[PDB]
């Protein structure tokens, strides 16, 4: 169907070669994407992904971002795996009743049986965990996307200063090989096409560069924007304490 | 889908301009509606709503109201939200096995995804909660109703006032907050309900009306079109004016659900 | 639907006016039905009902009744209600995996919404309980039966071992009355000398004949499973 | 499907009469089948079956067998029965989320209502258990196979000995097999004319078939043990 740009928040996010920006695409963002100092991929997101550990606060924050007209998103995804050691069980069980307009990412991730098996085996037995950038690719493939453009994936710093007060108060495997091997498995297994939008990223050594279309893109500035996660009230945490 | 009169129990319930009373309509009542001293809206209810906290006792009381021919109702709704801080999990889980002829209001409330998201966000993060008067509007919409006539909704302007004396022995024993000068729940507000009502009307394209011209609600919702009709309020004598409390053995059997 | 005869194990079971016994019918029996000294209703059962409290042992016993050619039954029902104070929670939860060829009676009982509500309200709030005869009537109606003929309803070291201390007339009667008033079914009484005859219309005399086969070397007490078996099912008792 | 060869890992596994091998068949293997010193039935399995008790370790080991190309399998089955005294409950509950490409054998076993009831009654009340050979037969029948060829069924490694240093019997297994065959109208054949099984099951027809028994060199001959970190993650299911 339509193309999709999947963006991690690595430093390459600020080094996209926009001449290679595809025509007609959706955008997937994750975690502290809003910390970006400019709208490197626009204000419109098809989907935003948040880890279960901070979903409570990210959801709260997202609503503010939307009200402030800083961003808009069609879908709100929680990057879960249905694994007791990775996320809170009751959180997943009651998810749809606390966040009626959001989705459990596993609902889609699990549609890719071969990859789910691949991910689980390496995480359970070898402690290898893929990053959100790869999780988003899986969900995109599950949703039907055929051409995936990657950016902000640098296998580890960020494309912004993530050292924020509120975030620090909340959160004071991986490896390049795991992510790369996972991406190759996805591309091969589901016959989709991966492209790299960041020619200077280490990712460009493994994934084909997005074709040059002589495209152009206006990177809108951001001023007095939300650059830190918000913390809900004490009464709010009390009500959500069990999750 | 007939029209529907949704009634809270505020003092405006006793001041309905019956000249605006629609023709063919259903009636939704809630909580201590039977405390009314006159059948301000007739004996026949399409549905009655009860909060999870007192559902056990309200169900018991309802069966007595029906057996005693004081009221009749087609549906019995429990106003739940699938929120751990608002209701007992087991109660909801086993609901249909303990009350086979009743319904969990959430089964319908959740059909309105946007409103459920709206409600949950404000309740969880800002402690802003709609009242059952608004909850019933949502369930009516989910049921298919498109013309809602409101009454008995006064946003607790004069405090915890009602269209009757709610300070009854059993109710005070079961819900002690009623003994307070102002039993109104801090999370409720005139604005919250109004905005919630505005959200529903807009989002689901339904029409709202007000049967109480003298009510504070008349300042927000369009008054019902004076159809120049009559109703005739039936009087009530030696009626059930307090909630009933089940036996100790009954509570024992239900203990896991409370 | 074929006609169904629902039998309790009261003395009226031995006083059935066979002249009224229908032609093509199914038979529902419950609990210690096999204690009967004669096949008052034949060896063939459409279904047998057992209370959750002794299901473990009754199932074990039934398998012997079947293998030993004493009785046969198509269905095996456990008379549950999905009430924590009435049945073991884990027992109901895992029922179909421990007894693959049996059924939870509630799966059918719950199909009668009005009666389920009627039963639940009176039991929970007033401690009024129905007997198996009434429960079986409900299940029969839920299964699609149109005509129900009642009998055996008059309001062993092992059994005494399992049940040491081994309901009301009004409650059952009121329940049956509600059942007939609420659903599209006809109720008949096959025992004219039973008190039930004072409330339920007598089955029409059809000048029917029926040979009552005697029983010999039959199982007349419930069987008790091994301690190892009990060890495996202890969580459900 | 069509035809399937079900194999236990007894001595008869090494005494198959390949002249009687069907032409188009799938292979079902169980537990320590890889301990075989030769590929008596090929490297390709339609399905492999592991008991719940060691599934965690067997799954880990199978992935190595596959990665090292010693064997390949389409299906991975856990031989469960939905019985607390026979398997961990949380293990069964979360199974598909920990092993996305595997299957709970009971999802198929329970499709044979009569046999499920038959098995449960005798296991619960008479402590009679069936061996994997029989379990695989039931699953095979549930999957649609009509002709089942048995082998490696004879009624009778540091890692395995450390991990696992009853109620089985020829009678129970044989009676169970006969019940399955009669009840589900399928045909059972014995591929090992020198096994006691031959005394009960009709030998497979001689079709003058040929089979190449591939050798095994430097192969996995013991179960593998996951890391302590892995165990810590699966602890609740063991
Ligand atoms: C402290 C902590 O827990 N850090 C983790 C981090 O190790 C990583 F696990 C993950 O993501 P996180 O990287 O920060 O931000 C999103 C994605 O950007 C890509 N990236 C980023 C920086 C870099 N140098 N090279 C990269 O490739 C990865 O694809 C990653 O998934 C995650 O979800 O995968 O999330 C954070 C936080 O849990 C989260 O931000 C709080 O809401
Ligand atoms: C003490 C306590 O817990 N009070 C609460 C109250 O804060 C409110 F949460 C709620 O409402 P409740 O008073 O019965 O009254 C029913 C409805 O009438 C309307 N009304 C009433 C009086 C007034 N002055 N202005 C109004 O607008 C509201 O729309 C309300 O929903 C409720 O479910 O919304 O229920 C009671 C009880 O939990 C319940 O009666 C026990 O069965
Ligand atoms: C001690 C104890 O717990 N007794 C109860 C008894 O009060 C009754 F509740 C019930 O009934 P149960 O005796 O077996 O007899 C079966 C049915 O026959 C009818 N009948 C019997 C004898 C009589 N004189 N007048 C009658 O009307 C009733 O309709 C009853 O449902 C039951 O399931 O309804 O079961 C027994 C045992 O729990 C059970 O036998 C153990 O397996
Ligand atoms: C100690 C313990 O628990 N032993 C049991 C054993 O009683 C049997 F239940 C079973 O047997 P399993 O080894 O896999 O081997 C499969 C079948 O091969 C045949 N055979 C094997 C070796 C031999 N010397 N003579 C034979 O005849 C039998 O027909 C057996 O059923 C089973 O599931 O069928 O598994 C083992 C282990 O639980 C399992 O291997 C560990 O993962």
């Amino acid at each position: 169907m339509k193309k999709v740009i999947i963006a991690g928040n690595g430093p390459s996010l600020k080094e996209i070669d926009y001449s290679r920006l595809p025509n007609d695409f959706d955008v997937f963002r994750c975690n502290q994407f809003y910390f970006e100092d400019k709208y490197y991929l626009g204000k419109k997101c098809k989907a935003v992904f948040y880890n279960p550990s901070l979903f409570f606060e990210q959801y709260y924050t997202l609503k503010h971002l939307i009200q402030n007209q800083e961003y808009e998103t069609e879908l709100i995804m929680c990057s879960n795996y249905n694994q007791a050691h990775l996320e809170n069980e009751n959180f997943v069980k009651t998810f749809y009743d606390y966040f009626p307009d959001a989705h459990l990412g596993y609902d889609f991730f699990k549609q890719l049986k071969d990859f789910n098996a691949y991910f689980k085996f390496h995480e359970i037995y070898f402690n290898q965990r893929i990053t959100s950038g790869v999780y988003m690719c899986a969900v995109a493939i599950a949703l039907g996307y055929k051409e995936i453009y990657l950016s902000g994936i640098d296998f580890y710093s960020y494309a912004f200063d993530t050292k924020q007060k509120n975030l620090l108060k909340l959160a004071p495997g991986h490896s390049k090989n795991t992510d790369i091997k996972a991406l190759e498995f996805l591309e091969k297994t589901y016959k989709i096409k991966l492209y790299c939008l960041c020619p200077n990223s280490l990712l460009a050594n493994f994934i084909e560069l997005a074709p040059n279309l002589n495209s152009n893109f206006i990177i809108q500035e951001k001023n007095n924007y939300t650059k830190d996660i918000l913390i809900p009230s004490s009464e709010a945490y009390g009500k959500f304490s069990k999750n």
